[PDB]
């Protein structure tokens, strides 16, 4: 239960300490119980994950209503701006304002929407495929239009449809809750984490500068799809069917790199085989990564990291979650990683990314728990990726003894950037739109009667894609993407994509590097590390604009560092598109591809 504190700013400082102190114990339980589950999926452990979660709601309610009984009408016009937000957070009760039975209704909807997603199956005319790895693989590897069309249509129908009636009731209750906290809708509350009165306009001006890069990549890749699939399925002036980009959601188009290779005569960069020959196992891949940070004079992994982490899939027939993730137990003691690591090149990069999340934790663990977060929701993924921007370059792989010779031809530099663009450039329109759709549902502009209409309106407006089958309003294609039924903000991922290349430009300049930006490697740069150490140890204890300015010199998001990065492959794509007489964009916006002859037979 909460304590007894005064109703002024000087006593608020006391209400924080006791609150921050008790939050450790409660926060630690919620992370410890999820760990005992995600590394050992048993029903009994899943039931402990819920008890620890409900125990957190009780803590946030009790300490939130207390905060609201004391300082509610006098915390806004406060002295210390750090306290202005700490108590501002505590007073926000979200679902605790709802009546008791609805609070139950709110949670049950979260529980059912997540489960409905994980257990959605695509059964055949016979056995049934699942999202991971069955359907994911098909969408990446298969090159039969009719096949890809079956996985795409089957999954969206399976996952989307049953989620719509639940999502409506969730939106209705999510908004009732956060209005009692002073917000027009949940969206306004989400968007308030960035403290930017012109946030949505700043995001549109960002993408307006980025759109030329995607329209070029769009046409270039659309021509590649025209050769493989023909004219009956690829309109050179219309949208691209949404199942021919190697990804279920077209987020990234990296699994169709074998179709768009600028120069296939040059060898693909893949040091995976070399790693196996030198005897690298998972544990060594992390020791290598740990050394990347210590070269920057950053913190090494503490003993608890090695003791507790899960660096390999367990051998004792334990059901685990294999997706790589980094865990902060909010006790300044236990930091771990759970990853079914595999001795591959991509995994080596992933291990550095996930270790960035750790280095972040370690650097700000001396702050109050409320400030053990990134500067804004889009920082963690920006720190993990900016590191991977150095570790993925052949320059670095050569220095850690994984690439004997470093080629210098520009043709190979175009293949590297193109492979990058299929991840960093193709995702921008998607990371931008996902929350735009939710912002519309939360505000009301997108009532349940127009879930799929506004969904595909955005998908066609930004990604330049279209459904390969006809869709009406019984379908809820927005729910077929994990982050929707699981209620996970998405605009942060569009932000980190912009942020990282800002972090990269700065860290490379600080390291003294000169030359093509994509060939930069901050490895063994102690001046680059000190710059990171400033950002990482700040957490959220300062405005993210300040931190970014101290690090990058600019107090806002700027897409120019990203454009400068892809400067070479951008010009090369404009030349290819003009030699082909391409039409950037999709003027024939009403176009949809016909069904394959006698489908799905
Ligand atoms: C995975 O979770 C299960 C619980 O669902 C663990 O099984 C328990 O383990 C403790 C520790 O030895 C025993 O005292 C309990 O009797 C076990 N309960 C059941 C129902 O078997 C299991 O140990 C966990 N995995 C690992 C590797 O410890
Ligand atoms: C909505 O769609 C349902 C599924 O049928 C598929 O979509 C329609 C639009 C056609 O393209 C059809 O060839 C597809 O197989 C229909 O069963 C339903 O009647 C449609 N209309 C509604 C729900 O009002
Ligand atoms: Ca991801
Ligand atoms: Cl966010
Ligand atoms: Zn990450």
């Amino acid at each position: 239960q909460p304590g007894q504190f005064s109703a002024d700013e000087a006593g608020a400082q006391l209400f924080a300490q006791s609150y921050q102190s008790s939050a450790e114990q409660v926060l630690f339980q919620s992370v410890a119980a999820s760990w005992a589950h995600d590394t050992n999926i048993t029903a009994e452990n899943a039931r402990r994950q819920e008890e620890a979660a409900l125990l957190s709601q009780e803590f946030a309610e009790a300490w939130g209503q207390k905060a609201k009984e004391l300082y509610e009408p006098i915390w806004q016009q406060f002295t210390d701006p750090q306290l202005r937000r700490i108590i501002g957070a505590v007073r926000t009760l979200g679902s605790a304002n709802l009546p008791l039975a609805k609070r139950q209704q709110y949670n049950a909807l979260l529980s059912q929407m997540s489960r409905i997603y994980s257990t959605a199956k695509v059964c055949l005319p016979q056995t049934c495929w699942s999202l991971d790895p069955d359907l994911t693989n098909i969408l990446a590897s298969s090159r039969s239009y009719a096949m890809l069309l079956f996985a795409w249509e089957g999954w969206h129908n399976a996952a989307g449809i049953p989620l719509k009636p639940l999502y409506e009731d969730f939106t209705a209750l999510s908004n009732e809750a956060y209005k009692q906290d002073g917000f027009t809708d949940t969206g306004a509350y989400w968007r308030s984490w960035y403290n930017s009165p012109t946030f949505e306009d700043d995001l549109e001006h960002l993408y307006q500068q980025l759109e030329p890069l995607y329209l070029n990549l769009h046409a270039f890749v659309r021509r590649a799809l025209h050769r493989r699939y023909g004219d009956r399925y690829i309109n050179l002036r219309g949208p691209i069917p949404a199942h021919l980009l190697g990804d279920m959601w077209a987020q990234t188009w990296s699994n169709i790199y074998d179709m768009v290779v600028p120069f296939p005569d040059k060898p693909n960069l893949d040091v995976t085989s070399t790693m196996l020959q030198q005897g690298w196992q998972a544990t060594h891949m992390f020791r290598v990564a740990e050394e990347f940070f210590t070269s920057l004079e950053l913190s090494p992994m503490p003993p608890e990291f090695w003791e507790g982490s899960m660096l390999e899939k367990p051998a004792d027939g334990r059901e685990v979650v294999c997706h790589a993730s980094a865990w902060d137990f909010y006790n300044r003691k236990d930091f771990r990683i759970k990853q079914c690591t595999r001795v591959t090149m991509e995994q080596l990069v992933v291990v550095h990314h996930e270790m960035g999340h750790i280095q972040y934790f370690l650097q700000y663990k001396d702050l109050p728990v409320s400030l053990r977060e990134g500067a804004n929701p889009g920082f963690h993924e920006a720190i993990g990726d900016v590191l991977a921007l150095s570790v993925s370059t052949p320059e670095h792989l050569h220095k850690i003894g994984l690439l004997d010779r470093v080629t210098n031809d520009t043709e190979s530099d175009i293949n590297y950037l193109l492979k990058m663009a299929l991840d960093k450039i193709a995702f921008l329109p998607f990371g931008y739109l996902v929350d735009q759709w939710r912002w519309g549902v939360f505000s009301g502009r997108t009532p349940p009667s127009r879930y799929n209409f506004d969904w595909w309106y955005l998908r066609t407006k930004y990604q330049g894609i279209c459904p390969p089958v006809t869709r009406n309003e019984t379908h809820f294609d927005a729910g077929a993407k994990f982050h929707v039924p699981n209620v996970t903000p998405y605009i942060r991922y569009f932000v980190s994509f912009v942020l990282q290349f800002q972090f990269h430009e700065a860290l490379c300049k600080e390291a003294g590097y000169e030359g093509p930006l994509h060939q930069c490697d901050i490895y063994r740069s102690t001046k680059a590390g000190a710059k990171l150490r400033k950002v990482l140890r700040a957490g959220s204890s300062r405005p993210w604009q300040e931190v970014l300015k101290d690090m990058v010199g600019l107090d806002a998001l700027d897409a120019q560092p990203l454009l400068k990065y892809f400067q070479l492959v951008t010009q090369w794509l404009q030349e290819q598109n003009q030699q082909n007489g391409e039409v950037l964009g999709w003027p024939e916006y009403q176009w949809h591809p016909p069904l394959p002859d006698n489908y799905p037979e």
